[PDB]
């Protein structure tokens, strides 16, 4: 669970006896959901932005950055940001930045980016600036996890292949059952789901807290928490519609009673939030 | 846990086979750090907002309203809001208020507040309005924990006071040793507690997940979450300066191992956190 | 036009060679616009308890009613001399010790809080808003017909005759098919005219689509920036009096040139 | 003064009877306080990618370039015109389909959330600013001199020779005792002109504790609205071209009138 189990894990290679990961050991210890031959095509952005040095490895300083980097919550980032801002400024300058990076890497066993601070290194980061970084940076990752099922580069995935996808997430041969009715095609009677819609739900489990609070009022009005519920809270949260597919996926796979209402014991409670969630 | 549990056991009075709440079984039941002979001076503020009908009694009904408006975070209210708002006009009427109280009655097992909505009842609530509302009342609850401490009504507390608060905002003798240590005067070398930063160490642990965060920040830089850290973190989250007392208080309290650093072990696991956070 | 100006004219009590105001001069200087039991905007102005109003106490007034809702943070932090993230007495009183020299409880203890600061500054402009809606509703209703309506959108406009001319038009009764106006809609067209910006940008992006400004874009862009339902006799009072050249257009002038920030 | 007389004005291609912008018209165009490669700003404007910018290109970019950060989702509502909550291909290019016929993928099938379309329109300003800083960066240091600063402070403006009279005390090298300013600070001075009500609010607080806007005030005002320290030097360099009387105090006048909302 903690970052440095999980870099010693993945770690495959050493170089003058220090450990460091591949490309595709950082791809396989920033996607858990799928790893507990990966046929990588591109240089995913986000291994260009872990590789600070940019000999084409990670080093544990450079895991333990990006990791924390990418646990920020959204809505916690000026906190993080005024924690980094090391001389109050309201700037962060590479040297704020590797100032981290080097302390990280010193606390490792053993013992600039040009991408955010530009060739020279003379550029900053204003607080819009890095929740900018720190946006692109989530939306990659959620890339990666996408096209492990979108291998084709389509744009989208069955309906299947999203229910695979929202298991991942959960912790399921119950789970696995529905899969069945869940189409694998997409075609005309069968549409499939975009990546856009794939970042929305992760938008709704950011904030799965705020779902918890609208199933308990609508219990209250003895409301069940039905696709109308659903659709309405996912719009409010999200501030996007869902489109039916993923609400009808969502239930297919997750209300295992079939009633139609799903509860918290079926949602909520299946799906693992995040670290400061 | 449940408030339908907090009902039944704080319940002490029968009429016409229904269970209701008199004043001092309603002070007991919302203040569950303090309450697992009270005195009262006034009605107060939050007993004549859970008494809608006016009867001088909360009923079933009457205290699940004010329950889960009492346990909406302030982050969350939006949502609350829209929900409540069925006609999506974007106010809050006496009829959609007054609607969830007739539910929520008729789901006892026996089965206008003019405060809100004016002596005719004609007015509504904005969003802003309906935050403000909910803020005297987390604010109301918060002064009747304050004035269990506080008799005299002076304005404040002393720190052995503030520290006993503390400790039952936990899960002692350990925690209870340090209460030793700790003034029970106010005096000129020994300042106390006022109200208003007994409100913001509240506000500070409805953020307890961005504690938690600043912690594993510092924790990376290898800076121990010393009084200084957590006076900043303090003034970045509640936008208000901690005073010494406060933190010295916080440090002797829950430094169990007196090293100067508060852990996680220490403060933010100790801390039972809210309803939805 | 300075709040400076405005206290010299309207200070009716000339004592100790300074002048003062009483309930009913106050009240005629903060409803500039339009000139029984005592209002809170008075009981917040009178500092000193003397029951009138001096120069300094105005001024302080004045300055706190001009802070806009969305710039409240600014001026909080402006008035918080020490940077502690509260605003003691001695800070909140400064202005008015040097404006006069030529809340906070009792015991003057109590520090106030940016979020306690926008409630009481939303609690001032509320009550001089009812005061001035109270001018027009003396029965006490809490609601007003159109013209009256219209006269008070005359009142802050920028009397044109043809302002005039309009107001017969409209209706000077509340009955079953002809609605009056709440406090309520009156504070949420309120809001409108401080994101007047807002309206501008919206009849830019509107004339882009060969699409007017009509009492159907008037709704829908009211309702995203107030947030409330508007009332279709707000709406149509609004034309009424404004649509000066009654194309069904509202333009950049009629409106929102005719009304910091 | 409106963008169809500036089209027409800065169109030098004509083909086919009607008017076309080059790069380096579509430049002038958008630089109008001032009058290598192709900008991203150039690229966008270029729907059809025909390598010039057409009435209608040029009409939707001053659209877009004209909304305001703080009222971008305003601007989405409107042009979300079937209220899902994003801006499809077909809802983006309305204004160009109707101002022409008198982001979203190669298949047209990404939809943009307001936060992307906050990105986007953030991108859009930032190059707008960066050519015109580029305009007095021609070696690419990304540093300008005090003296060039002072001229695009006086472009920003509403030529009085007292202007240009400033313009000499200003230096005109960067060196170890002179420094230069940066094109982040010049992006910070732009969200200070921005905020011009919230520098106006500043400056009325003051005057209320008997204390003019100096140099101090303008420091600490700059930072609590645009959450970045001042350069002194930009500073100076402001009240060296605007202070045009000398007392040391930045008035109304000067600076927030000479400069949507
Ligand atoms: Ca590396
Ligand atoms: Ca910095
Ligand atoms: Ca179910
Ligand atoms: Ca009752
Ligand atoms: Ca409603
Ligand atoms: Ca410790
Ligand atoms: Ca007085
Ligand atoms: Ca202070
Ligand atoms: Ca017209
Ligand atoms: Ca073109
Ligand atoms: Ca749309
Ligand atoms: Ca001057």
């Amino acid at each position: 669970s903690t970052p440095e189990k999980i870099f010693q894990c993945f770690a495959s290679v050493k170089k003058n006896g220090e450990s460091f990961m591949t490309v595709e050991d950082f791809i396989r210890a920033i996607l858990p959901h799928q790893f507990k031959s990966l046929n990588i095509k591109d240089i995913p952005y986000s291994f260009k932005i872990a590789d600070v040095d940019g000999d084409g490895l990670i080093s544990f300083g450079e895991f333990m950055f990006f990791s924390t980097l990418l646990s920020i919550p959204e809505a916690s980032v000026p906190i993080a940001f005024k924690i980094m801002d090391v001389n109050g400024d309201g700037s962060i300058d590479a040297n704020e930045f590797n100032s981290i990076l080097r302390i990280l890497s010193n606390q490792s066993p053993f013992a600039f980016n040009s991408h955010l601070f530009g060739k020279k290194g003379d550029k900053r980061l204003t607080l819009d600036q890095f929740q900018k970084f720190l946006s692109q940076l989530r939306r990659d990752v959620l890339q990666l996890e996408f096209n492990f099922y979108d291998p084709s580069g389509r744009g989208q995935i069955s309906q299947r292949d999203f229910g695979l996808l929202l298991i991942s997430y959960s912790k399921l041969e119950h789970h696995i059952k529905a899969l069945s009715s869940l189409p694998n095609k997409i075609d005309a009677n069968n549409k499939g789901i975009s990546f856009d819609q794939f970042v929305s739900f992760n938008t709704l489990l950011d904030k799965l807290h705020d779902v918890e609070l609208s199933m308990d009022l609508y219990k209250g009005i003895n409301q069940p928490f039905t696709k109308s519920q659903f659709k309405y809270v996912s719009k409010i949260i999200c501030n996007v519609d869902p489109q039916p597919e993923v609400v009808n996926t969502v239930y297919q796979v997750f209300d295992t009673d079939k009633n139609g209402d799903l509860a918290k014991d079926e949602f909520v409670e299946v799906m693992e939030r995040r670290k400061y969630r």
